[PDB]
Order: C-alpha cells, then structure tokens, then sequence
C-alpha cells in the first residue's frame, strides 16, 4: 500500500479541479484523476481530518483494504496522510454505482442478464469478505450505492469505512432486537439489493402506502400473494424466464428472512444466483 505525496495527488487531480468531481459524500469529495504519468486512472477521496468518524472511517478503510485482493472489491492503490490530511486512492470505476443504472437516473436500464452478472459479482465479493480474509469481515453497509461498476461493467464492492473484523432501507431488523451483528446482516442487506435490481425502486420510499414503504417487506408480501411480477421493473417484464424468476425471487426472499439464523450464507446465495443465470438461458 503505497504512500502518495500531496504534490502527487494534486497533480493527479489538477489541484482538485471541480472539473474532476465524480461525486460528493459524507467522507468528502471524490475526484477523477490519473497517476503514473497518466497510464492508470484512479478515484481520489479527500476527507476532512477534523471529523473523528471521517478519520475512523479513513483508518478502517486502510487496515481492511491493504490486506484484501479480489476481482469484485474496489482496490485501494494508496493514500496520502501528508499535511495530516485524509486522501484515499482507488482505481476508477467508470460506470459509477449500480443504483445510478437502476432508477432516478437517465442512464438506460440494464439488460436482465447484465443485472444478474452484477449481482453475481457483488455476491462473490461478499463471499470473499465472509470466507476469504483472515477472519470474517462484516461489511455493514451493503447497498446499491456501494456496488460500483468498472468500464467493462464488472461489479465491485466498495466503501469499507464501517466494516468490522475478528442505511435505512438496508438495516437488519434483527440488529435492533438481538443487538449482535453477524455476516447474516450482510446477507439481509444483499437480499434488499437483489429486490432493488428486480424492482428498480428505492429500498425505502417514505411517501408510499404503509405496506410498500420498505421493499424488504413489500416484495416478499407480493411474492406470497402471487403478485411479485406486478412490481417488477417495467423494462424487465417478459424478459425473465419463469424458472429464473422463481429461483431469483426465492433466493432474495430467503435473504430478507426475519431471523439471521434462517438466512443462507453468501456461498449459498452466490450458487443460487449462478443457477438462476443458467435457467435464464
Ligand atoms: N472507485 C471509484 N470510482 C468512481 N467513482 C467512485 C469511486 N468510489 C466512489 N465513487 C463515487 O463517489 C460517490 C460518493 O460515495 P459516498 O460518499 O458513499 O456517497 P453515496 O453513498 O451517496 O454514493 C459515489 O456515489 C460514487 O459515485
Ligand atoms: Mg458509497
């Protein structure tokens, strides 16, 4: 994990030109830049060291990502702590977040097979977090804005600021009851991602009728009542084979079960998604 001088960062971002702002968030602004004389494009996050959670989140991200390597996780190339600043350098995910290709966007809708391959990629990333590091890593912030897409549409899990080792629509309701957090909490949030990919609507819409506010409650309700097909993304209607639809929906339903101990592991989710992709052929 390489250290960047603050002069290298500023050359990469052309002194943090708002020309290069890809997006802004709680941690800070993210800039599009290039390093190694322009051969490598990078995303550069500038935090504010006066925030302790900004600093905590910065430190968590470096201790986690410096030890992980996986095709479906955003790679941390390095950081810059000079001037006691907080700069993180990742490779650039050219197509942004999964959310911005699902709804409230004017990007075109994603074909069904591409949505499934994105979910499969994210599942492999989470599977690696749960089974491939020294100890289980609970991401704690799986959501459609923390799955990024590179220029060949490969899905990568990102934003490791809240993860631990050793967002409203997505929180495991068992955590406000059992007060213990498990990798099954990632499985719950991922089940919500799956329904978001199918339904192309936010996980939490506070303006709706009481039954529909929470996708994690609404979509299973609709399935049991035999009407999940009516709330699917209009672009996807008619495009999902019946056997793929049943397998995808049943997998998603199992993920958002009430008790974590009844939920499948990510390995089981991943295999069932790959099986759903085979049934779509
Ligand atoms: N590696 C990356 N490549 C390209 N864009 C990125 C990368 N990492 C983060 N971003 C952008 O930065 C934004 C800020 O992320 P975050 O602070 O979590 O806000 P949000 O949760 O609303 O996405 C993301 O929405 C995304 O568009
Ligand atoms: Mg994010």
């Amino acid at each position: 994990c390489r250290h960047f001088s603050f002069a290298e960062i500023k050359a990469a971002t052309k002194n943090f030109d708002e020309s290069r702002v890809l997006g802004v968030g709680g941690f800070g602004k993210v800039y599009r830049g290039e390093i190694d004389g322009g051969t490598t494009k990078v995303a550069i996050r500038r935090g504010n060291p006066m925030s302790e959670q900004g600093v905590h989140e910065f430190q968590t991200e470096i201790e986690m990502l410096s030890k992980l390597r996986h095709r479906h996780l955003v790679s941390l190339i390095g950081y810059c702590e000079e001037n006691c600043e907080m700069i993180l350098v990742y490779d650039y995910m050219a197509h942004g977040t999964m959310r911005e290709h699902l709804y409230k966007t004017q990007n075109p809708s994603l074909p069904w097979k591409q949505r499934l391959e994105i979910c499969i990629g994210a599942a492999r990333g989470l599977h690696y977090l749960h089974t491939g590091a020294k100890h289980t890593i609970i991401h704690r912030d799986v959501k459609t804005t923390n799955i990024l897409l590179d220029e060949k549409w490969v899905a990568k899990v990102s934003d490791f600021g809240l993860s631990k080792t050793g967002s409203f629509g997505y929180l495991d309701p068992e955590y406000f009851r059992r007060q213990q957090l498990t990798e099954k909490s990632d499985v719950y949030s991922f089940g919500v991602v799956l329904f978001e990919a199918l339904c192309a609507r936010p996980a939490l819409n506070p303006t709706l009728a009481k039954e529909q506010v929470s996708l994690a409650e609404w979509a299973p309700y609709c399935y049991k009542k035999g009407m999940l097909d009516q709330i699917v993304d209009p672009y996807l209607k008619g495009k999902i084979t019946p056997e793929c639809f049943k397998k995808f929906a049943e997998t998603a339903m199992k993920c958002v079960l009430d008790q974590g101990i009844e939920r499948p592991s990510m390995g089981d989710v991943l295999w069932n998604l790959e099986f759903a992709l085979q049934l779509q052929e």
